[PDB]
């Protein structure tokens, strides 16, 4: 199986780059972190940040979940993210994605100990 924060960083940590690279780096990075491994995930967004940076929004803001959780955290500072969003020409197994760059406030959902991300919210 897979453990709830390691699939957070398997689909959402990209530390590699600084950026979306290009306007097909989406198409990449989700058939690389096995996003479209049996299926298209439609929608998914990618933080270039550190681990570290990200896992420490787990101890910031306190905001609401869209879902009405209450364990979801707003990064104080924003953050280079890509959006990544199945484009209307797409279909398994021939995933196609557009790429969305942006410095955002990220919000995730933390849960654990140590108490880390497992749930992209949104960002803002
Ligand atoms: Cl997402
Ligand atoms: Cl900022």
């Amino acid at each position: 199986k897979e453990t709830a924060a390691a699939k957070f960083e398997r689909q959402h940590m990209d530390s590699s780059t600084s950026a979306a690279s290009s306007s097909n780096y989406c198409n990449q990075m989700m058939k690389s972190r096995n996003l479209t491994k049996d299926r298209c995930k439609p929608v998914n967004t990618f933080v270039h940040e550190s681990l570290a940076d990200v896992q420490a929004v787990c101890s910031q803001k306190n905001v609401a979940c869209k879902n009405g959780q209450t364990n979801c955290y707003q990064s104080y500072s924003t953050m280079s993210i890509t959006d990544c969003r199945e484009t209307g020409s797409s279909k398994y197994p021939n995933c196609a994605y557009k790429t969305t760059q942006a410095n955002k406030h990220i919000i995730v959902a933390c849960e654990g100990n140590p108490y880390v991300p497992v749930h992209f919210d949104a960002s803002v």
